[PDB]
């Protein structure tokens, strides 16, 4: 009952991306320039079908370094991962919420089983606790 | 002799963002937050092998909004495309140069068989006419 890394999660498709800046309320810890990714199985529920069971998505988070006014991608700070597994992650809504420090195998960042990751995206119950919208 | 309309460019694989903002000097035309996406055949030049004719390379560019510490994605400006084909472009590096308005097919930009474009990417001969560097 723990979230797989999702390996090759760089090929995926692109979701979306947003900065989160400096003085923003989740500066700590997603301050920074992210990109989300969707496995095959996610964007079925992007596009408003059922997510399936081994839907991923992934928040990509780089630091950025602001230079003459471009924010120029720096270091990966870590992911978040949302595996979908109805039954394995019933606890916290059917997805297994986990974090990757510097995207790294090794460096798993969630310690309460993920509560605290899914009290938050339990407001977008009515979406299946995604938050990010497919756009063209 | 026309750069196709890339199809699908957003199934693609990402290759890196920026975000271009007002008192950089290409805050006109390229303001915003750009993606580049890298077709298979694009992937081949980008990893250190050889760009193969039908490698595609586009520039995704989006208005932003500024939201509360965040940097968020609004109207798709445009998008530029890089077409490889080393004899049909041979006067542009073998890389014809296209920009979509709105990133819509109908509004093709470019008036000058794109030698404005390869004007300035002619700086980078060393890598094939490519700024964007994979990266992790
Ligand atoms: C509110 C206080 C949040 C907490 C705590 C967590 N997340 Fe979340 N997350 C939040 C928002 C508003 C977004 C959308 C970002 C965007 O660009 O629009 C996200 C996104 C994700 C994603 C991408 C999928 C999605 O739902 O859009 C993942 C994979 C994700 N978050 C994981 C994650 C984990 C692992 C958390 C606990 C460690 C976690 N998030 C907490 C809001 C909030
Ligand atoms: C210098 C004054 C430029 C001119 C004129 C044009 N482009 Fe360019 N381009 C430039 C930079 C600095 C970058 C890198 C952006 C980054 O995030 O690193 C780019 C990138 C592209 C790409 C992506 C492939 C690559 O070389 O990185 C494409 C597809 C592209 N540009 C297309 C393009 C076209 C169609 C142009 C004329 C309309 C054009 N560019 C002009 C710099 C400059
Ligand atoms: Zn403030
Ligand atoms: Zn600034």
């Amino acid at each position: 009952t723990k979230v797989k890394y999702p390996d090759g999660f760089r090929s995926w498709y692109h979701v979306k991306s947003m900065v989160i800046q400096p003085g923003h309320p989740l500066e700590n810890p997603v301050g920074g320039i992210h990109h989300v990714y969707a496995n095959a199985e996610a964007i079925q529920g992007l596009r408003g079908g059922n997510y399936p069971d081994g839907a991923v998505l992934v928040f990509d988070l780089f630091d950025y370094q602001e230079d003459n006014h471009a924010l120029v991608e720096g270091k990966r700070k870590l992911i978040g991962v949302m595996e979908r597994d109805a039954k394995r992650f019933s606890a916290t809504g059917g997805w297994g919420y986990e974090g990757f420090g510097e995207g790294k195998p090794d460096k798993r960042l969630v310690t309460d089983g993920g509560q605290g990751c899914f009290g938050c995206h339990a407001a977008q119950k009515e979406s299946q606790y995604v938050f990010s919208r497919l756009r063209d």
